[PDB]
């Protein structure tokens, strides 16, 4: 298996047939990175977590070798161009661009955030039971409006630009046009940008007026710093989500016994939610590590300087600690999954996303029962070939019926 890694995921409900056979052979093994590199690959669960947890394996990209896995040169190029990501900062750097946002993610806090969800997802199931179309892309009616406008409801726009946010949120994830999501970006960080400035003389009941007094209370302003954190939020939140309501559904309506405990008892959506999670893991590679120290892990000796990259697909279907991990189980009450991480960088919003997914699935369901694929299986395009794994457009449908 001199294979190249990364691959393509073929099948949405198995992982590539490489990774299991990677896993069989070793927690950890040197592969082969089409990029031209070369670098560890964590396939072992208890592994996964080592690596994860292990501040040896830097998540700076600053740093001469990060692996090029999910990462372009010229967007490698780009990240060593600006101020580093939370998501690419290491020990108390990276505390001090945490703590204070990890407040706005509470239970409380998130709890304020719940009805706002309701509304949001409701309305889109609304213009869905009224839509003039045969069959319907769930894609463009749930699964990308819904994660945009509930991450601008936190921000705190107001409800009468929902809209715009919309339109500039959704191209910047368009399919067509590497121009169209660059004009996507720049409409936004200019809304956003001034949105922002209204905001630090009058402000409302939202995380840009919280955070703007945080800073005048603690130190001093940091506008750009702000207008980041709102990028960095919708960016590492709307996707994701979105693909994640997406596959939760062709996952769900693939496995009718599954659904119907889903549909008969909400009480069990939460656990469920959490088996679609490790199940899909479409964020499996994103994972990428530089070694900044020999590290002796998985039985093998890593050398500093080294990258490593932990699948967290691999770890979620790792038959040592999930029984028969192939198996859509929403009854398993098999915690420690990966998809959202681990460690110091763990998912930030990972509890904003099982509020939106729980609502989402509960809702959808509930207000429409009889909710099929308009189109065979095999006919869905699935965005396998993507960093993180979703599927491109999902048509469906259900009985309009008569008494
Ligand atoms: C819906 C599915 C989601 C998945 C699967 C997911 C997954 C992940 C993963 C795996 C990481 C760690 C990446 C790494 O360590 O290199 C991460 C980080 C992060 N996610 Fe998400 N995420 C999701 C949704 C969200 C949402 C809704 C938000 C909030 C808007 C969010 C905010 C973040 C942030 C801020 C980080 C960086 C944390 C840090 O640097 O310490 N994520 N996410
Ligand atoms: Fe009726």
């Amino acid at each position: 298996a001199g294979l190249e890694l990364p691959v393509e995921r073929g099948c949405p409900f198995a992982p590539p047939a490489a990774y299991e056979r990677l896993r069989e052979r070793a927690p950890i093994n040197k592969v082969r990175l089409t990029s031209g590199g070369q670098a560890w690959w964590v396939s072992g669960h208890e592994e996964a977590r080592a690596v994860l947890a292990d501040g040896r394996f830097s998540s700076d990209k600053r740093k001469d070798g990060f692996p090029l896995f999910t990462l372009d040169a010229a967007t490698l190029q780009q990240l060593r161009s600006q101020p580093p990501l939370m998501l690419g900062m290491d020990g108390a750097e990276h505390s001090a661009a945490r703590r204070p946002v990890i407040g706005e993610f509470t239970v409380k806090r998130l709890a304020a955030l719940r009805p706002r969800i309701q509304d949001i997802v409701d309305h889109f199931i609304d213009d869905m039971l009224a839509t003039d179309q045969r069959p319907v892309d769930l894609v463009q009616a749930l699964s990308l409006p819904v994660p945009s406008l509930v991450i601008c409801e936190l921000l705190g726009v107001p409800y009468t630009d929902h809209d715009f946010f919309q339109s500039r949120t959704t191209m910047m994830v368009s399919r067509t046009s590497m121009e169209d999501r660059r004009r996507a970006f720049a409409e936004l960080r200019a809304y956003i940008d001034d949105l922002i400035t209204r905001k630090e003389s009058e402000p409302g009941d939202d995380l840009f007026s919280r955070q703007i007094a945080r800073q005048r209370q603690e130190g001093t302003l940091d506008h750009a710093g702000l207008v980041s954190l709102a990028f960095l939020l919708l960016t590492a939140g709307h996707e994701t989500t979105a693909n994640m309501i997406s596959l939760g559904v062709v996952g769900l309506l693939s496995h009718p016994e599954q659904l119907t405990v889903v549909k008969a008892n909400p009480g069990r959506t939460p656990m469920a939610v959490e088996e679609l999670l490790r199940y899909f893991t479409i964020a499996d590679g994103v994972t990428s590590r530089l070694a900044t120290e020999d590290v002796e892990i998985g039985g093998v000796s890593i050398k500093a300087g080294e990258g490593v990259i932990v699948s967290m697909l691999s770890a979620n279907w790792d038959p040592a600690v999930f029984k028969d991990p192939a198996v859509l189980d929403v009854e398993r009450g098999a915690r420690h999954h990966l998809a959202f991480g681990f460690g110091p960088h763990q998912c930030l919003g990972q509890n904003l996303a099982r509020m939106e997914l729980q609502i989402v699935f509960d809702t959808l369901f509930r207000r429409i029962p009889s909710l099929r694929l308009a189109v065979p299986m095999e006919d869905v395009p699935f965005k396998g070939d993507s960093v993180i794994y979703g599927v491109h457009e999902l048509p469906v449908t259900w009985h309009h019926h008569h008494h």
